[PDB]
């Protein structure tokens, strides 16, 4: 039978024997993606060109209010937003969430893919909720996913349950199962990273990717593929399998790329789909955040292609 | 004004004073793409799902170009990368042009949700001969218009003509390209280079060279950042609309490069010309190559002049 | 907060403490509405009509799958089908639902406003699901509405909480809740029949209608208004206040629309506004159908104009 | 073979050898009905209802209204929704005047009924300076009309010399898509449609004309009544099946209710070019000429044998 994400949420809810938060939660950010999706694809430009005589800033306020009229959160952290929302008292409910509204977006003017992400905390405490809730490790999310607005829109829901991807049929505005309880290749055979930085890369990452031109075992020489774009290069990773990197350069000595809303729900989609994901160091989702928008490197996909960046890197020490 | 490709293209057609033939193609090609749109984002998707109870996006896409074109009554000859030989419009539905395309460029890896592309050529017919795919064989010098329909995190058509490049973003909400860059043209200089190093044992040595060059300057100047979609229509856009090189050169195992000279290298070389860019093979313009087959490849390196030209040079001191 | 379908279903579920059945079935009802409203707006003629090289029917199968595949029904009366559908034992659930796919469809080709009509009983035997529990009066449903396809597709829904009515907005497939706990004027200056039947009227009916163009006062004539589509009728007669008639007759002595499917889910929608559905002998509510495919007489809207008519229905019998 | 509005229109212009004003009109008017179809069907009525934190007749106005304007095809625009005509800049004058009901049936939307836009193209005929008289011709000169019905689906129905053609809106690509070749009504219908709540001021032939639907004198089946009250909606029903549409003069509207040059005159072209018949009563909608441009008319319209049926009764009614 057909699955939807409205279907999909309330049945795990009602096996979870869970009181219905979280689907409200992943209702109203449902919700949220589709109007994002919407405006995205520009439905409405005309009206902006004339007919009758921000898209970041758009996307922040219908998750931001979506989330909140979810009855659901209680505090909020957005990349466009310098510290945590926190709820008001009558509209607060237990969860914390995590989220980079439209991601990739500085470069949307070459209407590269873009997309949402979000992972999703319980608050556990009987405090007052504080900006500090949000300073979890990744490995207490809840649920985590991300929504790609590619040449079609789809949400890729991550919970203990597994993985899950949704496409967005704008036909009728429903989120339709497609791909369920998805598992990433053990190995695959492109690496994703901006090899613009090669001058500022550790030489681990330097070693890793000479590996990957020049195989060591005589096998093909992986190909290389980087959108620029997270969600793409994740999603395109988890789909057909690979590592994705993102290591610390000059400019970006602790990598570039977000604890808490880039990396945390990639590694978490990731791990549940039985990949990996390192800040080289320790996974991410062990990193424990002091600062909300702090940066951490990452290397996530394929468990054999990360095992063996963290080969190497555990060569260089 | 508000304006859109119905418009734009009708008051071009009237600046020129033409029949109107050119302007029924564009407009056949314009409706084509929006249901390639429509497809390319997953509409009915619900259908295939089982919620009341099929064709491959290239081949359907293929269908809608191949039937709009040939109904456009604008049309001789088409040449499509799906199929093997150019299709000869019926004398019935037969106009004088010459129309290549690449139907959904970038789709073997739809899988990931890519941005893929519709690419188009237009030609005149220029023999008296009845109509073959030797009409086809024209350098892209020949094009009466050319461009592509990306379908991104937006669908936008680019159509590149004797006035220039003009961008035109789809409206899914009504169905109309609005124009909203016009006469656009690139940096004459960019940031960013564009191809896939993981075949980098097989580079050619003023490939490795200039590659070399961007990532590791020697004079003090910063780095370029790299960006490879691995889709073409996603990269030369990002080329046209940022600046900088797209790299899709000759090696040694593929001396004629992988992609197509006709549907795919042609006018995409001519959207950069226009726009006060560049395409090369290393051994000439693009534009200039004469093919002798419809499927031939063609190497190119593209985008921004003064990228183009240091390419160029580096490839002269390896002769 | 802005109000969408799902979220009120959810909430009111929640606070009737519900284990979220009706929920799982309205909203699987939700996406099939959208679904039909794209279909009947011909999303895809264009293919249909060879681009690239039957709706009563599609709503029908539309309606069907959701509701079978959402756990949560045993029994669906369709006017569409001849007999009950009963529902395969792994997704049976505690819900019997009667429904007109696409109500006044026999004009679609006039581009006339169509609806979907929907009641749902909870199956109140332990018995094997039949045709039998759905045999049920009108009084005993647990919520009952419809789909209006018409210049916008606007959703209707009633229970014991009252009547509130979604407006789908097609550029994210979301039923936003525009009109919140709806009440019927008391009164209406519309009166809605098919008059070309005149011949055929009832004595009573003739009187009124009679009644309503030459008043024996000095009000003003009622005036008239007549779709053809009964849930643009009803709809009007909701919005307007007024009067909507399809009356029993010496021909047709139990009327000719359906009790299940048509007059019951309309009657239930009334009442929950404070209007009134008769078959001028007694409520529409109250009769207790025999036959599935029933027919019923049906004069419902504002509750002085329903009396008024009964008083007239009373004079003559 | 699929034809498409804007292809079918070029084809006819390139026929006729036109230069192509009519046709940047009528794809200027194409774009403003598929805008007016997406408001209408509530696209984005989300964010009105704070999603993220104009009137629909105004709107629809609005877009017609700058379409037009920006076609460079029209001089005068007359519209419902406007007192005055308005007269078109001098830098973006043609050679047409179009009147136009851009959101006709809207009072009543609130309800979902049925809306549309209905439009009649002139060529502006006197050499004067562009103002309110262009507008002022009778209906028999129209160039072009027609409607775009939003009801169940949305529907462009064009009528010109050629005749009349019907368009499906398909929402997914934007496109018009014809579905219906050059229509025409059946010679005699078994509908008839008007408000019978101002029976009590109906003239004795309107009257009687009822009467002979309702009680037939031939005994045969009696007609079945329609009446939606939005009047895109009422026509074409009236075209698809056949038989009447009325809305005569009544006390509270003595010359009539409807509008001559932008409900009236389009729809009476449309019949005429159907094969169907539209009269006042007393002569064609098409031959009235016009004094003022929010003037009324009454109109009996549809099937010929119906609207002949209609005037044998007017006329035994004198
Ligand atoms: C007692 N409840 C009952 O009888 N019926 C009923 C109906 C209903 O919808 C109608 C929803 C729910 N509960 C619900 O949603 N709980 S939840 O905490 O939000 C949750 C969602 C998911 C998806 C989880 C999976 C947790 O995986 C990490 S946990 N219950
Ligand atoms: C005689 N024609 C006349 O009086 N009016 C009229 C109306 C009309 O639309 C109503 C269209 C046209 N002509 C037309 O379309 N010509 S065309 O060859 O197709 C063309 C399209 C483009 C875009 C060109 C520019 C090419 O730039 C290099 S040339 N003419
Ligand atoms: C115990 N439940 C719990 O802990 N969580 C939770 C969450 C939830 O959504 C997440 C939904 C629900 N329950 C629910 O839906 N019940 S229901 O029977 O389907 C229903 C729908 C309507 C609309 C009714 C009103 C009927 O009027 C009498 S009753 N429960
Ligand atoms: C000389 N023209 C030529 O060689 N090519 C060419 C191309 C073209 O578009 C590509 C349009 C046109 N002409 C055109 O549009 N004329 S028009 O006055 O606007 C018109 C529209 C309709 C529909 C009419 C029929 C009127 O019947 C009542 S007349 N011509």
């Amino acid at each position: 039978d057909v699955n939807t994400l409205t279907r999909f949420v309330m049945e795990e809810g009602r096996k979870a024997r869970g009181t219905g938060e979280l689907t409200q939660l992943l209702n109203s950010l449902c919700t949220a993606v589709k109007a994002i999706s919407s405006a995205v694809r520009k439905a409405g430009i005309a009206h902006l060109y004339g007919i009758a005589g921000k898209l970041d800033v758009l996307s922040n306020d219908l998750v931001m209010n979506m989330l909140k009229s979810s009855f659901a959160t209680c505090v909020l952290v957005s990349e466009e937003d310098k510290h945590a929302i926190i709820v008001e008292p009558e509209k607060r409910g237990k969860y914390v969430v995590c989220f980079d509204p439209l991601d990739g977006s500085s470069n949307i003017d070459c209407l590269v893919s873009v997309g949402t992400i979000f992972g999703i905390y319980r608050k556990k405490s009987t405090d007052e909720p504080s900006e500090k809730d949000a300073l979890q490790p990744g490995r207490n999310l809840v649920a985590a996913g991300y929504a790609l607005y590619g040449s079609a829109t789809m949400l890729v829901l991550a919970m203990d349950c597994g993985v899950n991807c949704f496409m967005l049929d704008p036909a009728i505005g429903e989120f339709i199962l497609v791909d369920k309880d998805v598992k990433i290749k053990k190995k695959g055979k492109i690496y994703s990273l901006n090899e613009g930085y090669a001058k500022d890369f550790d030489p681990a990452v330097t070693e890793y990717i000479q590996r990957k031109k020049f195989p060591p075992d005589n096998s093909a020489p992986y190909g290389a593929r980087y959108v620029g774009s997270m969600v793409a290069d994740v999603h395109r990773t988890l789909v057909y399998g690979g590592i994705f990197l993102y290591p610390a350069n000059k400019k970006s000595p602790n990598g570039k790329l977000r604890l808490l809303y880039e990396c945390n729900p990639m590694a978490y989609v990731m791990e549940k789909a039985g990949g990996m994901a390192t800040t080289g160091k320790e996974a991410v989702l062990d990193v424990i955040p002091t600062d909300i928008h702090q940066r951490a490197p990452v290397i996530l996909g394929s468990p054999d292609d990360v095992l063996e960046f963290l080969k190497v890197y555990e060569k260089h020490s």
